[PDB]
């Protein structure tokens, strides 16, 4: 599978993994997509079935701070789902190490703030606009890797 995209956080109803899960089942793209969808929680099972129901491809488990960096070195895209208002502390790892994020345009959420521009941002819950922006960002290799390059900057600003 070619394309590799990671949500890291609890499983729960506030970061909203099945918004992405249902993104995948929606992509032009989904045969090529594996989810990483790492951390423990009460929507373990749940996402978990999920996911086999839709079709989709997820790789789950749970991994400490320093596991992820070695998962974030495989990863086509981050996506930060969550609503409420939410530990980013893997979102940060992530776009400091040069990946490209879809956030939540949650207006409570501080994450937002990480995205550079509207290609990085989708509407709360909308799993279609999520697809929608995965498969831009899959489609443009070239872009991807230049706004790789943003992003782990523009992290280090943030730090």
């Amino acid at each position: 599978t070619p394309f590799k995209i990671a949500m890291v956080g609890r499983y729960s109803n506030e970061k909203n993994q099945s918004v992405l899960i249902k993104a995948v089942a929606l992509s032009k793209y989904k045969q090529d997509i594996v989810l990483l969808l790492k951390g423990k929680g009460p929507d373990e099972k749940k996402i978990k079935l999920l996911a086999q129901k839709l079709g989709v491809k997820a790789e789950f488990g749970f991994v400490n701070s320093n596991e992820l960096l070695e998962i974030l070195k495989t990863c086509t895209l981050y996506v930060h789902a969550a609503n409420v208002e939410s530990e980013a502390i893997a979102c940060l790892e992530a776009i400091s190490v040069g990946i490209v994020p879809v956030i939540a345009n949650s207006p409570l959420s501080a994450t937002r703030q990480f995205a550079l521009d509207e290609r990085s941002l989708f509407e709360p819950n909308n799993a279609k606009d999520l697809s929608a922006k995965i498969d831009w960002w899959l489609e443009n290799k070239l872009e991807r890797e230049r706004m790789q390059n943003e992003y782990a900057k523009s992290a280090l600003n943030y730090t």
